[PDB]
């Protein structure tokens, strides 16, 4: 009973979270997951400011109201070579990664590791935060409040 959560640097408080190395988060699970990090789904304005500070990924993830990919450098296999906050328009499917926004984070690039999941609740799952540099933090708990996500 284990969940891996791969996380990134924070840029103006915004970061990316991928669950179990696959697109596997529903919109309801995404909001609950950000709440476990004392965070919220970013607004489009919050995401645009993060992009301006150096944030980019090559993965679709929820923000408030849309599924997006922030892009700085054009790459043919990431958001069809677009730059800016690329918005997913047409998809059959509902599960993505998520972005999260922590208002208490530094204002610009914070590429220190994440060493806590401060607002997880009591539960039976071994949850492991995996940083890009491989460093890990694990704790037993739960974050999902909707049954259809478990
Ligand atoms: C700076 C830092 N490293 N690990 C932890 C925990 C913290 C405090 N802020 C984090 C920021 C991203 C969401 C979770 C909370």
């Amino acid at each position: 009973n284990q969940i891996d959560l791969n996380v990134t640097c924070r840029y103006a408080g915004v970061f990316h979270v991928e669950k179990n190395g696959r697109y596997s988060i529903s919109r309801t699970e995404a909001a609950d997951l950000c709440q476990a990090f004392n965070s919220t789904l970013p607004t489009m304005d919050q995401m645009k400011l993060a992009l301006s500070k150096g944030f980019e990924t090559c993965r679709y993830g929820f923000i408030e109201g849309n599924v997006v990919i922030p892009r700085i450098h054009p790459n043919a296999i990431c958001a069809a070579n677009h730059t800016g906050v690329y918005i997913l328009v047409t998809s059959n499917t509902s599960h993505y990664d998520t972005y999260c926004f922590n208002a208490s984070a530094p204002p610009e690039e914070d590429c220190t590791s994440v060493t806590d999941l401060p607002n997880s609740f009591d539960g039976p799952v071994t949850i492991t935060i995996v940083n890009r540099d491989g460093t890990r933090y694990s704790k037993k708990g739960e974050y999902r409040t909707h049954q259809e996500d478990i």
